[PDB]
């Protein structure tokens, strides 16, 4: 142990053994929950340039929206500290990481050469298509971010790791359980920087910058709230599976 210390020599620990374990059940927990795993950029569809709140694009999106939420819950319950929490506290980090985490595996699948997302492994989009089917300036914020993703070279452990600190977040509202929850994202984040050390990624700063991201996906989730409203507002209710409605209020 005696990270200080390490850190103090300029030494850059990599993982103890039971880091790797954690590392290991993480990874597979979201290469699980992926959507068509490594296989996605010849199994995905380009939603026509016409579909163009403009609702048919809207509707496309409410169509796959409940898998993808679906595949979020399932991330959560191949983590046992998940599974250590009470219900209510469950209820409540998974409603609050549910954009998060989606946004995340949307941005990931960017792809400069058709400038698209892909949600669901299965749908590719524009910018202009999120946006106008509900998104708003939400889409701009992931499109943004997935672009700058594409210089860290992400893996899917860094990219499971980076869910599993947004699944525990202890300062969402109404938790019970707040400093088991820290405790358990500490030891996230310190499994994601050791494994970060033994990546070895070359670029300057490249910890402190990654988290940078997790603020604006938090960003991204809570201003897909303030999207909600407007939508409530525009499109029905019955446009709106029942998942997403219990998610997002
Ligand atoms: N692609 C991801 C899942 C993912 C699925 C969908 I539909 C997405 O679009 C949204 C989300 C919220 C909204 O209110 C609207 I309107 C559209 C995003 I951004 C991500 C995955 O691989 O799990």
């Amino acid at each position: 142990h005696m990270e200080e210390l390490q850190k103090s020599i300029g030494h850059k620990p990599e993982p103890t053994d039971e880091e790797w374990e954690l590392i290991k059940t993480v990874t597979e927990a979201h290469v699980a929950t992926n959507a068509q795993g490594s296989h996605w950029k010849q199994k995905r569809k380009f939603l026509p340039e016409d579909i163009g709140v403009d609702l048919e694009a809207f509707s496309h999106f409410t169509k796959i929206i409940t898998p993808a939420i679906t595949r979020v819950v399932d991330f959560a319950k191949k983590l046992p500290m998940f599974c250590e929490l009470p219900c209510e506290d469950q209820i409540i980090l998974l409603k609050g990481c549910c954009m998060e985490i989606m946004s995340l595996r949307a941005a990931v699948r960017y792809d400069p050469e058709s400038e698209t997302l892909t949600l669901n492994g299965e749908m590719a989009v524009t910018r202009g298509q999120l946006k106008n089917g509900g998104l708003g300036v939400v889409s701009d914020a992931i499109f943004d971010l997935g672009m700058s993703l594409s210089s860290f070279n992400l893996d899917d452990t860094e990219v499971a790791l980076l869910q599993a600190v947004l699944l525990m977040s202890s300062d969402r509202p109404g938790l019970a359980c707040v400093e088991r929850i820290e405790k358990y994202q500490d030891s996230f984040l310190l499994a994601f920087e050791h494994y970060i050390n033994y990546r070895k990624h070359h670029v300057t700063h490249f910890w402190p910058k990654l988290l940078m991201k997790v603020t604006d996906l938090r960003m991204i989730g809570a201003c897909h709230a303030s999207r909600f409203l407007h939508m409530k507002v525009e499109c029905p209710t019955e446009l709106f599976p029942p998942l997403f409605l219990e998610v997002f209020e």
